[PDB]
DNA sequence: GCTACCATCG
DNA sequence: CGATGAGTAGC
Protein backbone atom coordinates (compact mmCIF):
# COMPACT_ATOMS: atom_id res chain seq x y z
CA UNK A 1 0.00 0.00 0.00
CA UNK A 2 1.09 3.51 -0.46
CA UNK A 3 0.40 6.04 2.31
CA UNK A 4 0.80 9.87 1.66
CA UNK A 5 0.68 12.15 4.65
CA UNK A 6 -0.21 15.73 4.45
CA UNK A 7 0.63 18.21 7.40
CA UNK A 8 0.51 21.33 8.15
CA UNK A 9 3.18 21.37 11.28
CA UNK A 10 2.36 24.93 12.15
CA UNK A 11 6.33 25.37 12.78
CA UNK A 12 8.49 22.26 12.29
CA UNK A 13 10.79 22.57 15.21
CA UNK A 14 7.73 23.53 17.31
CA UNK A 15 5.96 19.98 15.44
CA UNK A 16 9.38 18.14 16.76
CA UNK A 17 8.55 19.29 20.26
CA UNK A 18 5.08 18.32 20.48
CA UNK A 19 6.31 14.09 18.72
CA UNK A 20 5.45 14.54 15.02
CA UNK A 21 8.99 13.19 14.68
CA UNK A 22 7.68 10.10 15.91
CA UNK A 23 4.89 10.17 14.10
CA UNK A 24 6.92 10.32 10.95
CA UNK A 25 7.96 6.41 11.73
CA UNK A 26 4.78 5.40 13.60
CA UNK A 27 2.69 6.47 10.72
CA UNK A 28 4.33 3.98 8.25
CA UNK A 29 3.61 6.36 5.81
CA UNK A 30 5.95 6.22 2.77
CA UNK A 31 5.46 10.13 1.43
CA UNK A 32 4.75 13.08 3.73
CA UNK A 33 4.11 16.40 2.60
CA UNK A 34 4.56 19.56 5.53
CA UNK A 35 3.69 23.24 4.85
CA UNK A 36 4.81 25.99 7.40
CA UNK A 37 8.17 24.60 8.24
CA UNK A 38 8.65 28.39 9.94
CA UNK A 39 12.03 27.93 9.32
CA UNK A 40 15.25 28.19 7.00
CA UNK A 41 17.34 25.23 5.89
CA UNK A 42 20.19 26.52 8.03
CA UNK A 43 17.92 26.11 11.13
CA UNK A 44 16.73 22.88 10.72
CA UNK A 45 18.27 19.91 11.99
CA UNK A 46 19.01 16.65 10.00
CA UNK A 47 16.77 14.90 11.55
CA UNK A 48 13.83 17.80 9.96
CA UNK A 49 15.40 17.32 6.70
CA UNK A 50 15.92 13.72 6.14
CA UNK A 51 14.15 12.35 9.29
CA UNK A 52 14.24 8.32 9.73
CA UNK A 53 16.84 8.21 7.11
CA UNK A 54 13.87 9.27 4.31
CA UNK A 55 14.66 11.65 1.45
CA UNK A 56 14.10 15.22 1.88
CA UNK A 57 13.78 18.45 -0.39
CA UNK A 58 12.28 21.51 0.97
CA UNK A 59 11.48 25.33 0.01
CA UNK A 60 12.08 28.32 2.53
CA UNK A 61 11.20 31.62 2.64
CA UNK A 62 13.20 34.63 2.21
CA UNK A 63 12.19 35.93 5.69
CA UNK A 64 12.90 34.19 8.75
CA UNK A 65 10.70 31.67 10.38
CA UNK A 66 7.96 32.43 7.98
CA UNK A 67 6.38 29.78 5.65
CA UNK A 68 8.19 26.96 3.49
CA UNK A 69 7.26 23.41 2.78
CA UNK A 70 8.89 20.11 2.30
CA UNK A 71 8.18 16.65 0.64
CA UNK A 72 9.96 13.64 3.01
CA UNK A 73 9.87 10.03 0.95
CA UNK A 74 11.18 6.91 1.70
CA UNK A 75 11.71 6.34 -1.97
CA UNK A 76 14.64 8.51 -3.76
CA UNK A 77 12.75 11.13 -5.94
CA UNK A 78 14.52 10.72 -9.89
CA UNK A 79 13.47 14.37 -10.15
CA UNK A 80 12.77 17.24 -7.97
CA UNK A 81 11.34 20.70 -8.70
CA UNK A 82 11.95 23.77 -6.14
CA UNK A 83 9.19 26.48 -6.27
CA UNK A 84 6.41 27.22 -8.59
CA UNK A 85 8.53 29.39 -11.44
CA UNK A 86 7.22 32.76 -10.02
CA UNK A 87 9.62 34.87 -8.00
CA UNK A 88 6.51 36.65 -6.29
CA UNK A 89 5.41 33.46 -4.85
CA UNK A 90 8.64 31.39 -4.46
CA UNK A 91 10.03 34.15 -2.27
CA UNK A 92 7.48 32.55 0.44
CA UNK A 93 8.21 28.80 -0.04
CA UNK A 94 5.58 27.11 -1.14
CA UNK A 95 5.72 24.60 -3.64
CA UNK A 96 7.61 21.36 -3.63
CA UNK A 97 7.53 18.79 -5.78
CA UNK A 98 8.66 14.88 -6.27
CA UNK A 99 8.75 12.52 -8.72
CA UNK A 100 8.93 8.50 -8.52
CA UNK A 101 8.52 6.77 -11.61
CA UNK A 102 5.19 7.94 -13.08
CA UNK A 103 3.53 9.43 -9.22
CA UNK A 104 4.39 12.94 -8.66
CA UNK A 105 3.57 14.26 -5.12
CA UNK A 106 3.25 18.42 -4.49
CA UNK A 107 3.45 19.67 -0.88
CA UNK A 108 1.82 22.81 -1.56
CA UNK A 109 1.00 25.95 0.79
CA UNK A 110 -1.71 28.10 -0.50
CA UNK A 111 -1.33 32.05 0.61
CA UNK A 112 -3.89 32.82 3.72
CA UNK A 113 -5.79 35.75 3.56
CA UNK A 114 -7.24 36.83 6.69
CA UNK A 115 -4.34 39.17 7.48
CA UNK A 116 -5.04 42.36 5.29
CA UNK A 117 -6.92 42.97 1.98
CA UNK A 118 -3.30 42.98 0.41
CA UNK A 119 -2.45 39.19 1.51
CA UNK A 120 -5.97 38.29 -0.06
CA UNK A 121 -4.84 40.28 -3.45
CA UNK A 122 -1.82 38.21 -3.29
CA UNK A 123 -3.97 35.25 -3.04
CA UNK A 124 -6.23 35.86 -5.48
CA UNK A 125 -3.05 36.33 -8.14
CA UNK A 126 -1.70 33.15 -7.07
CA UNK A 127 -4.74 31.10 -7.47
CA UNK A 128 -4.88 32.87 -11.39
CA UNK A 129 -1.02 31.82 -11.42
CA UNK A 130 -1.47 28.50 -10.34
CA UNK A 131 -4.88 26.85 -11.88
CA UNK A 132 -2.98 26.78 -15.39
CA UNK A 133 0.10 25.05 -13.69
CA UNK A 134 -3.09 22.50 -12.18
CA UNK A 135 -4.44 22.50 -15.67
CA UNK A 136 -0.79 21.37 -17.43
CA UNK A 137 -0.13 18.88 -14.21
CA UNK A 138 -3.21 17.18 -14.93
CA UNK A 139 -2.15 16.86 -19.06
CA UNK A 140 1.14 15.07 -17.89
CA UNK A 141 -1.30 11.92 -18.04
CA UNK A 142 0.71 10.97 -15.04
CA UNK A 143 -0.21 10.06 -11.41
CA UNK A 144 0.06 13.18 -9.26
CA UNK A 145 -1.15 14.10 -5.48
CA UNK A 146 -1.43 17.62 -4.45
CA UNK A 147 -0.91 17.58 -0.54
CA UNK A 148 -1.30 20.84 0.93
CA UNK A 149 -2.94 23.18 3.18
CA UNK A 150 -4.99 25.22 0.10
CA UNK A 151 -6.56 27.65 2.44
CA UNK A 152 -10.20 27.04 1.15
CA UNK A 153 -12.95 25.41 2.55
CA UNK A 154 -15.36 24.02 -0.79
CA UNK A 155 -19.22 23.84 0.35
CA UNK A 156 -20.53 24.07 3.27
CA UNK A 157 -20.19 20.48 4.92
CA UNK A 158 -16.16 21.37 4.78
CA UNK A 159 -16.63 23.45 7.64
CA UNK A 160 -18.95 23.93 11.54
CA UNK A 161 -19.82 27.69 10.85
CA UNK A 162 -20.38 27.99 7.41
CA UNK A 163 -22.77 30.75 7.35
CA UNK A 164 -20.86 33.12 9.18
CA UNK A 165 -18.00 32.61 7.23
CA UNK A 166 -19.33 33.42 3.84
CA UNK A 167 -17.33 36.96 4.07
CA UNK A 168 -13.86 35.83 5.55
CA UNK A 169 -11.30 34.54 3.76
CA UNK A 170 -10.94 30.85 3.00
CA UNK A 171 -14.94 30.71 2.17
CA UNK A 172 -16.03 33.84 0.09
CA UNK A 173 -17.53 32.65 -2.99
CA UNK A 174 -14.91 33.39 -5.81
CA UNK A 175 -12.59 31.02 -3.82
CA UNK A 176 -15.19 28.20 -3.75
CA UNK A 177 -15.51 28.85 -7.28
CA UNK A 178 -11.84 28.51 -8.18
CA UNK A 179 -12.00 25.32 -5.66
CA UNK A 180 -14.71 23.80 -7.97
CA UNK A 181 -12.92 24.98 -11.10
CA UNK A 182 -10.38 22.85 -9.94
CA UNK A 183 -12.67 19.91 -9.14
CA UNK A 184 -15.57 19.63 -12.00
CA UNK A 185 -13.27 21.38 -15.31
CA UNK A 186 -9.81 20.88 -14.56
CA UNK A 187 -11.00 17.01 -13.40
CA UNK A 188 -8.95 16.51 -10.43
CA UNK A 189 -10.36 14.63 -7.65
CA UNK A 190 -10.60 15.98 -4.23
CA UNK A 191 -9.59 12.70 -2.52
CA UNK A 192 -11.39 12.85 0.98
CA UNK A 193 -14.92 14.30 -0.34
CA UNK A 194 -14.98 11.26 -3.03
CA UNK A 195 -14.02 8.37 -0.63
CA UNK A 196 -16.39 10.04 2.33
CA UNK A 197 -19.19 11.88 0.73
CA UNK A 198 -20.79 12.91 4.27
CA UNK A 199 -18.23 13.12 6.13
CA UNK A 200 -16.67 17.10 7.26
CA UNK A 201 -13.16 16.03 7.85
CA UNK A 202 -12.06 19.09 9.14
CA UNK A 203 -8.22 19.27 9.33
CA UNK A 204 -7.90 22.67 10.78
CA UNK A 205 -9.09 24.38 14.04
CA UNK A 206 -8.93 28.34 15.04
CA UNK A 207 -7.07 28.99 18.48
CA UNK A 208 -9.96 31.72 19.07
CA UNK A 209 -12.67 30.46 22.02
CA UNK A 210 -13.10 27.04 22.31
CA UNK A 211 -12.90 26.11 18.83
CA UNK A 212 -10.78 22.79 19.03
CA UNK A 213 -12.64 21.61 21.93
CA UNK A 214 -15.95 21.82 20.38
CA UNK A 215 -14.75 20.95 16.79
CA UNK A 216 -15.51 23.85 15.31
CA UNK A 217 -13.39 23.30 11.87
CA UNK A 218 -12.59 23.46 8.96
CA UNK A 219 -11.41 21.35 5.82
CA UNK A 220 -8.62 23.37 4.22
CA UNK A 221 -6.33 20.59 3.70
CA UNK A 222 -6.55 18.38 1.10
CA UNK A 223 -5.08 15.70 -1.40
CA UNK A 224 -6.04 16.70 -5.13
CA UNK A 225 -5.80 13.48 -6.73
CA UNK A 226 -5.77 12.82 -10.49
CA UNK A 227 -8.43 10.21 -12.12
CA UNK A 228 -6.57 7.08 -12.23
CA UNK A 229 -5.02 7.39 -8.72
CA UNK A 230 -7.70 8.82 -7.24
CA UNK A 231 -9.90 4.84 -8.41
CA UNK A 232 -7.21 3.36 -6.08
CA UNK A 233 -8.06 5.64 -3.08
CA UNK A 234 -8.66 3.07 -0.51
CA UNK A 235 -9.03 5.07 3.15
CA UNK A 236 -8.46 8.22 4.38
CA UNK A 237 -7.94 9.37 8.11
CA UNK A 238 -7.38 12.85 9.99
CA UNK A 239 -4.94 11.85 12.81
CA UNK A 240 -6.05 13.77 16.07
CA UNK A 241 -4.79 11.02 18.67
CA UNK A 242 -1.86 13.61 19.22
CA UNK A 243 -2.00 17.45 18.77
CA UNK A 244 1.42 18.65 16.86
CA UNK A 245 -0.21 22.01 15.47
CA UNK A 246 -3.31 23.73 14.66
CA UNK A 247 -3.35 21.30 12.05
CA UNK A 248 -4.30 17.81 11.58
CA UNK A 249 -2.41 15.32 9.58
CA UNK A 250 -4.34 14.32 6.69
CA UNK A 251 -3.85 10.25 5.67
CA UNK A 252 -4.96 8.24 2.62
CA UNK A 253 -3.85 5.02 1.55
CA UNK A 254 -3.63 4.19 -2.25
CA UNK A 255 -3.75 0.76 -3.52
CA UNK A 256 -1.13 1.12 -5.87
C1' DG B 1 7.76 43.81 22.34
C1' DC B 2 7.01 42.55 16.85
C1' DT B 3 4.92 39.91 12.70
C1' DA B 4 1.53 36.71 10.32
C1' DC B 5 -2.01 33.47 10.55
C1' DC B 6 -12.79 34.02 12.51
C1' DA B 7 -15.20 32.24 17.08
C1' DT B 8 -18.05 34.43 19.88
C1' DC B 9 -21.00 38.17 21.58
C1' DG B 10 -25.06 41.93 21.65
C1' DC C 1 -26.90 39.67 11.40
C1' DG C 2 -23.05 43.12 12.42
C1' DA C 3 -20.04 44.10 16.05
C1' DT C 4 -16.69 42.55 19.03
C1' DG C 5 -12.23 40.71 20.41
C1' DA C 6 -7.40 36.43 19.84
C1' DG C 7 -3.83 32.44 20.96
C1' DT C 8 0.39 30.74 18.67
C1' DA C 9 5.40 30.20 16.65
C1' DG C 10 9.05 32.46 15.69
C1' DC C 11 11.50 37.00 15.05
Amino acid sequence: MLKIISANVNGIRSAYKKGFYEYIAASGADIVCVQELKAQEADLSADMKNPHGMHGHWHCAEKRGYSGVAVYSKRKPDNVQIGMGIEEFDREGRFVRCDFGRLSVISLYLPSGSSAEERQQVKYRFLDAFYPMLEAMKNEGRDIVVCGDWNIAHQNIDLKNWKGNQKNSGFLPEEREWIGKVIHKLGWTDMWRTLYPDVPGYTWWSNRGQAYAKDVGWRIDYQMVTPELAAKAVSAHVYKDEKFSDHAPLVVEYDY
